[PDB]
């Protein structure tokens, strides 16, 4: 286990200091273009939502003493089609109950890219419409999807996400459940969405602690 | 200077985990109500808008190394009407140019409570509006507010924010423009406001680079 702390980058087109966070939606992708998925195995594996530059990563213990680099992890990859696109270093999982039967999971990829690539994706945003009164109004994600490229630097850090949202039974580890985002169903907040709504500032410093093994 | 790692509370009421944050919005109070202001002097303060309960504070060196908690910063005070409620451990300004000319300035200041108070509040929350296509979209706040009680506690760990924009020429340093939170203005995302969109999970830990002086 290793405290992480991530040098955020400029954001990465078609996104920008000014605009809502895109993010990749569906589980599928514009005829021949292919979903970024981060998997295990041909059975357990997560589809790429947001894709953020890392312009640096410092390690530290868990007590947060300085350390180098670990190796990548064995038997994760990111994959484009069938093809290993970038290493993975280190994982977390958020899981959230926004109620015993609504589970929401955010897992977070720390990845360095090893063959540079493109893809079209279908990309969508969270959004929060205004409601009168003290009403809750939901965190949600527009139905309709924009079509466009996203492209990574061989030897560039970066940090991927999924959000799952899991219905009923739980599984008591690292949760493979890999869910599109949904559009009508509420989102919470958890601190591997906080850099999603729009890009941070370049330079600044988010600390995560990260496992470096499922 | 330190490495402030912060663990957040729970939600403080009205907030909840299922719920937008809601933020003091104004300059003003209700009828006798109060504002909550960070002051330096009469002639220098700024007007609490993000309030949030933290669990516990570790703190450390620039490097990251363990280190015992600051005296007070002399001369800062929370007051509410002319009254001080709390002493103010640690500052950090982020500072956006949105160009060259808007400026958005998010100011953050850990607490800690000495009197325990309430007070009434025009509480209002940021949103954004679902666009078609690849329009931007702007990161909002709501012009009507929800006037509702915000409860502080003795000997409780509080971070507490303030947003202002500012039009034109700036200031060198720290910034002490004090403005409400604009409607009809677009805001963008810094690390002093990832959590104000909904709470974070209790329990979720936030690392700050912050002072402990003007």
């Amino acid at each position: 286990e290793y405290k992480v702390v991530l040098t955020f980058g400029s954001p990465m087109s078609p996104n920008a200091n000014n605009k809502q966070t895109w993010v990749n939606k569906p589980l599928d992708a514009p005829s021949g273009h292919y979903n970024v998925k981060i998997a295990k195995d041909v059975d357990h594996y997560l589809t790429m939502q947001g894709f953020t530059s890392i312009a640096s990563v410092d390690w530290y213990t868990i007590d947060f003493q300085p350390s180098e680099a670990p190796a990548p992890i064995k038997g994760l990859q990111v994959l484009v089609n069938i093809s290993k696109k970038a290493d993975v270093y280190a994982v977390k999982q958020f899981v959230t109950a926004q109620t015993n039967n609504k589970h929401q999971v955010t897992s977070l990829f720390l990845v360095k890219v090893t063959t540079g690539f493109q893809v079209n994706n279908y990309l969508s945003y969270f959004y929060r419409a205004s409601a009168t009164g003290d009403a809750t109004t939901n965190l949600l994600v527009r139905g309709d999807t924009y079509t466009a490229g996203i492209s990574f630097t061989q030897g560039g850090w970066y940090l991927l996400t999924n959000t799952s949202i899991v219905d009923g039974a739980m599984p008591p580890g690292w949760v493979w459940n890999n869910v599109e985002l949904k559009t009508n169903t509420a989102y919470h907040m958890d601190k591997g969405l906080v850099h999603l709504i729009m890009p941070l500032p370049e330079s600044t410093q988010m600390c995560y602690e990260m496992l470096t093994s499922i």
